[PDB]
């Protein structure tokens, strides 16, 4: 038997590893395959049974074919390379961001969210590691998961948060654990879902 | 009017950012989209017109519609967490490798290279970041791009090479720039291809 979990691309550089450790401790002979896909493909994988669980960040596309349980919120920060021309400057004006290249993460142009584009020109990539590498080369600025800074403490030396966004709503993902309602859940999947639901604190009666 | 380059999943941690910088200095208005995909899907994208260029490793089934030029070799290192039980020892024995879970990267079970499985049990993931995270949780050992230690010097402090592989031939990728013979290439793609080919040093007459 095996358990395949699809982590939507945008959530790769997030915190899913705790769930894998839980599963591995409880099922020491289980084969756990961690794969990644656009959210659109992730959902189809749940429908045709190639994945048993998905980590996703948007309920908008969810029909009732899907069931889910809320997980943690993941924080993202707008950053720029400290050696970028705009970085010498004490602060980046909102005109300067309007005129600088933004590196955006999205599965395709179609899935680009306009309220999150702040520059007139942008490049699109489908994962935060690619975005991060290009920002590091001074090719632009963009929004990265705070977790990346935990994974790689040298990034603080090389990247700088953009203060100009301090009076703007924070960038974040709300992460759900999603499965197919029609599926017959395996023991490991049921263990994890039950674990997450049971660990939530409920109001006193 | 835009250039989409697909980097196959296995190569996300290589020096592909050099090629992007060359493109952007020469075409300051070009939209460059860096996407990633399984090697099988990437060839399909070249044929579809989804992508103009692909960074690929050794293709299993050659197609006459593809054309390529060789780029770097990328070195891989077999590693284990410094906090894994086996790491305390001076050396890990062949038997111990055989009995510890290997974290392997491949687009699916069938594209696993059986010559690179050294353990009875393994987990499959589709990219090296995911593999790295799990190795850092002591869930197994596995092979990672040497470049990941350059991107993140921290890993030097958390992982160690397994010298039990010292008498084994080194793990590497042969990386090719690939395009479609039938697709016609924009100016940006042609410029990169020509640049690669003409930068090669040629033997004296
Ligand atoms: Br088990
Ligand atoms: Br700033
Ligand atoms: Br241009
Ligand atoms: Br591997
Ligand atoms: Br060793």
């Amino acid at each position: 038997p095996n358990l395949t979990i699809v982590v939507v691309s945008e959530l790769l550089h997030t915190n899913w590893t705790d769930y894998v450790c839980l599963l591995e401790s409880r099922f020491p002979d289980l084969q756990i395959n961690i794969v990644s896909a656009p959210q659109e493909d992730a959902l189809q994988m749940l429908l045709d049974g190639s994945a048993q669980l998905a980590l996703m960040f948007e309920r908008e596309h969810l029909d009732n074919r899907e069931q889910f349980v809320e997980l943690k919120r993941e924080a993202l920060i707008p950053v720029i390379s400290k050696t970028h021309p705009l970085a010498s400057q004490e602060h980046v004006s909102y005109e300067q961001i309007l005129g600088t290249r933004q590196i955006v993460v999205a599965s395709r142009d179609e899935t680009l969210k306009p309220e999150l584009l702040f520059s007139k020109h942008y490049w699109r990539t489908d994962n935060h590691h690619s975005a991060c590498l290009m920002i590091l080369r001074n090719l632009g600025w963009g929004v990265l998961p705070q977790e990346m800074f935990k994974e790689n403490p040298e990034l603080n030396n090389k990247l700088k948060a953009l203060d100009v966004f301090d009076f703007t709503p924070r960038f974040e993902y709300y992460v759900d654990l999603v499965w197919s309602r029609e599926s017959e859940l395996g023991a490991a999947a049921r263990f994890l879902i039950d674990y997450i639901r049971n660990k939530r604190m409920q109001p006193a009666p």
